[PDB]
């Protein structure tokens, strides 16, 4: 939870391959 924010990035990184 208090690393969500890292794991939202990585799913801009799966957004932005």
């Amino acid at each position: 939870t208090r690393q969500a924010r890292r794991n939202r990035a990585r799913r801009w990184r799966a957004r932005q391959r």
